[PDB]
């Protein structure tokens, strides 16, 4: 079931899990929870989702608690900027250090309790 896009493919699981459980299960399948680098990866994505909630890649790292990409993708705060639901990343509860895909829009990205269970998606390199 996995789905060609530009060089990776994604999948879009059918079962939720938490954060650090949907990366172990798409380790287990030689990929990691997706990064995403383009306003057009973006739109593939969202757009995919069909309006449900995935976790994807981002989540804290250093004691800034910078956001960051799992699959070690350098992560840039400018170029995506444009990619959150305003209002976030919000950090409720001061509990919120990993991120999902949550609106059908460029503006798609909200940062929840990575304890939370939701569909997730891998990706994998495609290597010709
Ligand atoms: O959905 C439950 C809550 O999750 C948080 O991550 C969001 O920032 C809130 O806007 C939302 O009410
Ligand atoms: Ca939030």
């Amino acid at each position: 079931g996995w789905k060609y896009f530009k060089g990776n493919f994604y999948y879009f699981s059918l079962i939720p899990k938490t954060w650090y459980s949907a990366e172990q299960f798409c380790v287990s399948r030689n990929s990691h929870l997706t990064s995403v680098t383009s306003e057009s990866e973006q739109e593939f994505l969202y757009k995919t989702a069909g309006g449900l909630i995935y976790w994807i890649g981002l989540t804290k790292a250093g004691m800034e608690g910078d956001w960051s990409w799992v699959d070690d993708t350098p992560f840039n705060k400018v170029q995506s900027a444009r990619f959150w639901i305003p209002g976030e990343p919000n950090n409720a509860g001061n509990n919120e250090h990993c991120g999902n895909i949550k609106a059908p829009s460029l503006q798609a990205w909200n940062d929840a309790p990575c304890d939370k269970t939701f569909l997730f998606i891998c990706k994998r390199p495609y290597v010709p």
